[PDB]
């Protein structure tokens, strides 16, 4: 007959019809073809802002989760013990409730304050504080980063090192857009100052001091007047994706020479703020101490900002910073001041699960202790090998892909044809989380959790975070470190470490199953690997070798056609209107690396796909699906992204994504895809098959 009934074709063929819709054409609109049939089943929870297929495997995750760290055993080893009891401490809300605000309390001397909480501030704070000793306070104790973020990091021109960076801070609002605040920024605005004062009024409520509802007010808003100017003074994503055009290589010295700061009236030491960091770990810093500046305009336009602001206004600011992300970890009362924000940002009506919520702390904090309950769990050993088998496939196909490229002359195909053949892979997990418990135990030997102390257990992991990031400074780069838990559902690139990874977490329908149909592997997580390889090659990792150094390799002409062929992405992209975003268009220029990898991987699959069948023939097709193979193949990549977003947060990541939303994945990709056309037999200039296609890879 020739058609398969297995078990697994049987549950593909059943997800795959009942997610697309076979009433639309594919040629008009493949996202509501592939994806209209999940569309109109399923609606965003009230906890998710965004939510789809991915969102689904990532809450099925984190039941897997909630299983085994639930439950102890006798035989756990120190390091599942102490997940676990780090668990049931964040679970326990009763006695997180029975605390109110008091472990913030406690805190609040040791970051010098926050003055609109505070009495005589000036009078208790104002004489020993300085700039230098605030703001390395909350960098080194708690990882906060609040006027200048000074991290250590690996040199990008040295792969091996470490270097000091510094660079702009973050904001208390997803991007420098919001700060505008106006039409689809208002109400975020307000419900951030109003978060401000509410956290704010509770506090001299728990410390039974007077609340001046005006003086509040005026405080919490030259914050925002002062957050303004620094918003205001940060560079924009588009003027940051070149990391040529970034790295700026300075000693202290020069850095003090040429980026002064007049901060209440003292001049800014470099020298004295970086060693009241890196003290902190028994490091010692002069004057000759190479740092990486990432943002020099920045603190130019800093200086005058500062200078109008006085050590209590910038303290406001500062503590506030991180009082932002405790309120979550203290008591019912406090949880509830950030609802207004957080619908503002995300749309969501209410908070995610709490068990939800802490199965990710404990992932975050202890990945490689949980990664192990994972794949003891939930992951199979068969897969391990057949994925290592798919990489080498796609490999070469991309190598292959070199000879065929027009825009590249040769010496430059041979260099990319050397940085491909040197990327490190990972599949599935580090074999010695598993089998090495004395290495897991020592990682975390050094953490020791009260299971009634969770505000305790948390800021114990911020300053074990920091610390263990701060004596990186005079070592070398750990090759074999992972860049990512077992545990989770995605893939990364690393450009220093020149390493594509590919957790456990993402090795399962429907991007791969050894069981289902290779159609679907290649389309799924064939594609996933496309796009973690072409991210060496994008707009940012084709500027970084083999080794993981940051230079150049393309001749003049390769580098401007990359550019050229490049840039027809960026206006392909940039003209799509997003209803959700309240028809904004998206930024072509902050997503173009990842259109290059979406773009590219998916013609790496298709032609590893072609590869496949002309070795061993075509599939046993599947049943009640009227499709052949290779529409199968680009349904199941298709299937990928169904999802949907809140209209808020929208807002929010077609400012702070670098993802195109995920039915432009759709659309943009196949409309670049001749081979997709082919498939559906898609007539000239369709909307899914205009006559001007992009490629680069
Ligand atoms: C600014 C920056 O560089 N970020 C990097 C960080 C890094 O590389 O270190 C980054 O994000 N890397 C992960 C990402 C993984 C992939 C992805 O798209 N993942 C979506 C998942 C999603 C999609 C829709 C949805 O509704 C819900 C979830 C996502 O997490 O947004 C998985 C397959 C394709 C790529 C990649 O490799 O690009
Ligand atoms: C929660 O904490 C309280 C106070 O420490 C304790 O009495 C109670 O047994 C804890 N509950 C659980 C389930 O651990
Ligand atoms: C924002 O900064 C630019 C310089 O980077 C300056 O010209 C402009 O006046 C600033 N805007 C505000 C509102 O301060
Ligand atoms: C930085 O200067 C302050 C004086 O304001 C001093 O107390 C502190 O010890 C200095 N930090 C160093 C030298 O690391
Ligand atoms: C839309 O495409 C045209 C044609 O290349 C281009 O000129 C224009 O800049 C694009 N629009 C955006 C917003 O990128
Ligand atoms: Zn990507």
């Amino acid at each position: 007959d020739g058609i398969c009934k297995s078990s697994d074709c049987i549950k593909s063929a059943a997800r795959l019809i009942q997610n697309m819709d076979a009433t639309t054409e594919p040629c008009t609109d493949f996202f509501k073809y592939a994806c209209g049939g999940w569309l109109k089943r399923n609606v965003i929870p009230e906890t998710s802002s965004r939510y789809g297929n991915f969102d689904i495997l990532r809450d099925e995750l984190e039941v897997v989760l909630k299983d085994v760290l639930q439950e102890p055993k006798t035989e756990d080893i120190v390091a599942v013990q102490k997940a676990k009891a780090l668990y049931r401490s964040c679970i326990n809300e009763s006695a997180i409730d029975s605390r109110g605000g008091e472990p913030l309390l406690k805190l609040l001397p040791d970051i010098y304050g926050w003055p609109v909480a505070t009495e005589n501030w000036e009078q208790k704070y104002g004489a020993s504080w300085t700039a230098e000793k605030a703001i390395a306070q909350l960098n080194s104790k708690y990882g906060k980063k609040v006027l200048i973020n000074l991290f250590v990091g690996t040199d990008d021109k040295n792969s091996v090192n470490h270097v000091i960076h510094i660079d702009q801070p973050r904001l208390g609002l997803p991007s420098r857009d919001y700060y505008e605040c106006t039409g689809i920024y208002k109400e975020a605005c307000t419900a951030y100052v109003d978060f401000m004062i509410s956290v704010a009024r509770l506090i001299r409520q728990e410390e039974r001091l007077p609340i001046d509802e005006n003086q509040l007010a005026l405080e919490m808003n030259k914050v925002m007047e002062l957050e303004k100017e620094i918003a205001n003074a940060t560079a924009k994503p588009e003027d940051r994706n070149d990391p040529m055009l970034l790295y700026n290589k300075m000693t202290l010295a020069q850095i003090q020479n040429n980026f002064s700061l007049e901060i209440n009236g003292k001049p800014f030491s470099w020298l004295n703020f970086t060693n009241e960091i890196m003290s902190t770990v028994n490091i010692s810093i002069t004057n000759e101490e190479d740092v990486v500046v990432y943002a020099p305009e920045y603190l130019t336009k800093l200086k005058p900002i500062l200078t109008k602001y006085s050590a209590r206004d910038l303290q406001n600011l500062m503590s506030w910073r991180f009082i932002m992300d405790l309120v979550s970890s203290l008591s019912r009362t406090y949880k509830e001041s950030r609802n207004a924000f957080r619908k503002a940002l995300y749309g969501t009506t209410s908070e995610t699960a709490t068990w939800r919520r802490c199965a990710n702390y404990v992932n975050g904090n202890m990945e490689n202790a949980v990664g192990r309950l994972y794949v003891e769990a939930a992951f199979a050993g068969e897969s391990k090998h057949v994925v290592e088998d798919l990489i080498a496939q796609i490999r070469e196909v991309f190598i292959q892909t070199l000879d065929d490229l027009t825009w590249m002359d040769a010496e430059t195909k041979k260099r990319a044809e050397e940085k491909a053949l040197a990327i490190k892979e990972r599949i599935g997990y580090p074999d010695d989380i598993v089998s090495n418990d004395n290495k897991l135990n020592n990682e975390y030997l050094e953490l020791n959790y009260k299971e009634d102390e969770y505000f305790e257990n948390i800021i114990q992991n911020l300053k074990f975070s920091q610390s263990k990031q701060l004596k990186k400074l005079r070592e070398k780069v750990d090759k074999d470190e992972w860049i990512s838990g077992a545990a989770v559902v995605n893939a990364f690139y690393s450009s220093g470490r020149n390493q594509i990874v590919f957790p456990a977490g993402i090795l399962q329908p429907p991007f791969f199953s050894a069981q289902q149909s290779n159609s679907l592997n290649y389309g799924g997580i064939g594609m996933v690997i496309g796009h973690e390889i072409t991210h060496g090659f994008d707009d940012n990792g084709r500027n970084f070798n083999k080794d993981g150094d940051l230079v150049d390799w393309w001749t003049q002409q390769s580098a401007s056609n990359f550019k050229e062929q490049s840039q027809c992405m960026v206006y392909q992209y940039g003209n799509f209107s997003w209803d959700l975003a309240g028809g904004q268009h998206l930024n072509g220029i902050n997503t173009l690396g990842e259109n290059i990898a979406d773009n590219g991987g998916l013609g790496q699959a298709y032609r590893a796909y072609q590869n496949y069948i002309k070795k061993n023939g075509e599939e046993k097709l599947l049943p009640g699906l009227d499709l052949n193979h290779k529409q199968l193949f680009f349904l199941n990549f298709a299937q990928v992204w169904c999802g949907t977003y809140r209209p808020e947060y929208a807002v929010n990541s077609i400012k702070t994504d670098v993802h195109s939303p995920g039915n432009f994945r759709i659309i943009g990709t196949l409309q670049n895809s001749a081979e997709f056309s082919e498939a559906f037999h898609c007539r000239k200039n369709s909307y899914m098959n205009p006559e001007k296609k992009c490629r680069v890879w």
